[PDB]
């Protein structure tokens, strides 16, 4: 059967992150919490935009409280809106480390970076999906001590000329993070 | 579920290389490397491409510093853009070896020969790729000796005579390097 | 996953040819050579082609120097153009031994003929292939005598009234023979 | 793969014919041929067709030579033209023994009956075949007598009101014969 | 799973001394020629590490004093007191011994995070003082070049631009 | 089958410096002294290798800067470049330390190309790069002699005019 779900996973090679060990003693609970947090409604004009995931308004409150929490799984995905059709859009798409210092305008110059044609012809408006390589990420997003090389997101849009009257597509960014050891704090609001 | 890529592997047959041993001893520490390569804005006006892989900004650069590289795994891929649909583009595609006497002319009177309609509301924009067949070819861009077959790509762009605005498809070129046996120089920058 | 290669094989039948067996004695050794002829750039204009396979350039030139070869593999591909989509083309296909006086004119007369509309419509734009049934034809292009029923490609084309501005699409015929006894004559030039 | 063909088989169900045995003795030298025959130019105005196939070209032709022959294989093909893309054409098919009293016009009341698009920038151009259910019919188009449940085609052809410059589609049928016990006549020519 | 690290070499120069009295204080980490090897990776460690000067012919012309001390990263030490420190030497470059092999002064990465590049970041890392008191009356040019050499232990590309 | 294989050493005068400021970048495998004991063989490897600095007695009254680096044939390494490459390494030869084993640099052979003749064209054989600095007010004769010494592992006869 069909799936109004098309996806293109990022290239990949092996790299590996050091993560801190927990200390040695007891496990403590975890729970998973998962969200979609909107990165942005492209499409009107060329725009771009990186952004550190560990440092979203959906991951630092659901965060609020608790000492840990890795990132179990992670992927953006391009939603195609009504003026997708009438207004083809370039979206430019790349999974990175923090660290990494690339800028959205050379993701075409980045090993994994990828590029789309969103809407203007067959097959273009079913929503796209990249998942996120944590493989080759830092999935710790809040610990004991903070990493330089957390998923960071490169995004790069490239608008019609004759520009569309609103936003040919909506980019979200979503997943699932699980976390332990509560933190301490004034929990009265 | 759907995958936005789209392969057009080249037509094959044997023919191989030659390649001398490094020196008698112990395995020498190797890295890999993987890169993605801007190789071409096409779509505005027709033109061609003679590219030795050896020498590429992504590859010069990496190899920079080794006196052996290998190549483990290459290939191109033609993202198309947003003029794409309302401009459609021939694109011609061909791997060789750095010592065939091919222009991009003739790319349709050389066996692997390809070429391609990138564009119109009517195809599918799925970015499509060429794996570049090693077997076919020499993999060391770089070794103690200058190899001749190293693998050279050959692009041609035949574009709307009403021409679009901007480029109606990117080229890169991808892969992974396995170099060894650093090779001194000014490490300033 | 996808792959920019449709193709439409030929109805067929049993049919056989006669071939001289070599005379008793020592194999010789055998090479393979394969290849991409230009058959035609077609669209501007309603034109036919009809060519004994065994005569074309690229045939003629690998065998120079050989007293036997054989096709090991045959095929024609529609390379559809960039002019394809705003010019559908029809095209018209059909493989026959050489000793067959059928015309172009009459491939749809013809058993395993075929036609095909290039361009213009959803899924159009893919590159055509039809493999030739060297089953049923007589494999031997150069042999220590000529035979009459080596493989002829049958093509043709009708264009648009309001024709394009340029070829629609080109075909190429590829393959690869096997070939054996070097022919003892001037090998200085 | 792709394969450039779509099948629209008939709605089937039992239904016998009855034939004599060729006289006692051993069974008689036999050759099959196939064929593909010219069957209709259609798209530029509305038109049917009752074919009774035992007498089209190129099988009256063929058997012309012998006294018995049966169909191994038929179907008939519709081949769309370069005009299918910018004219739609509703194109009617129904597979009948020749003995039925119906009329293209009653396709539709048909248990067979079967209708489609063809043409329009929307759907696939592929050829589109309805290989013929001879079991639901008569296989010997000749014999010692006269069978009357040979295969009979019915088409409909249904023209864009603005009709096109030329026929948007062919209609071929092909199959192949299996005939025997030569009957006397002019070789001449 | 393993490793698949390579050793990468290098001499960075990092001052160009005599001329006039200098202080530095060089977290290795950061000194061009690593800044650039570690530019493709995510882990760098440090299997060996120096520092070198080597002298020109100003030297014997106008000696000079020259101190160097090893140290990590988040050591309170300034160049000023090298000689109340473990590791710290001063030397004189000039009309008497210089040069009976450019003078080295190994680095005891046995004392320190050899580590210059993780998935953290580290503050004992290796750091490099050096203090230069010259002629009052001052030489045309440098009285010696001082470089640092030593070799890296990278592994785990960093996905960035390749172009250059 | 086995090889049978000779050694042979040599020392060979490459440059007479102190008299002018100068560069220099040399292919080894072109040396004289190479190329000239090579002549008869079809395959030459280089068992070691460095270059030597003998000082002259111009040296105390004329202090010279002199530097030099060890790099494969392909480093696109100019001499100017002496102290940010790794090998490199300057000195100075004058009326302080001049002498104390007439300062040799070792060739890593272990990081290029030993092989100096074969079957074919090798591109990472050792080049040898030298920077000169000299005395404005310039010497009368040269401040020092660079050689380069070494042994090579030749085998095979070339088949050529042994005449002379």
């Amino acid at each position: 059967m069909e799936i109004d779900k098309e996806l293109a996973p990022q290239d990949r090679t092996v790299t590996v992150a050091t993560v801190l060990p927990t200390v040695p003693g007891p496990s403590p609970f975890t729970i998973k919490q998962p969200f979609q947090s909107e990165v942005l409604f492209a499409g009107t004009k060329d725009a771009e935009a990186s952004l550190t995931i560990a440092n979203i308004d959906s991951v630092s409150t659901l965060t609020t409280f608790y000492r840990h929490a890795s990132l179990e799984s992670l992927w953006v995905t391009i939603h195609p809106t009504l003026q997708a059709p009438a207004f083809p859009t370039t979206v430019g798409v790349c999974w990175v480390p923090a660290q990494s210092p690339v800028t959205p305008t050379q993701i075409t110059k980045t090993y994994g970076g990828q590029i789309f044609c969103i809407g203007g012809a067959i097959q273009t408006l079913s929503p796209l999906i990249v998942k996120c390589p944590l493989e080759m990420m830092q999935p710790r997003v809040k610990d004991s001590i903070q990493y330089l090389d957390s998923p960071k997101l490169l995004i790069s849009i490239t608008a019609q000329p004759t520009a569309p009257p609103a936003s040919t597509c909506i980019i979200t960014v979503s997943g699932t993070l699980s976390m332990h050891s509560p933190l301490i704090t004034d929990t009265s609001t």
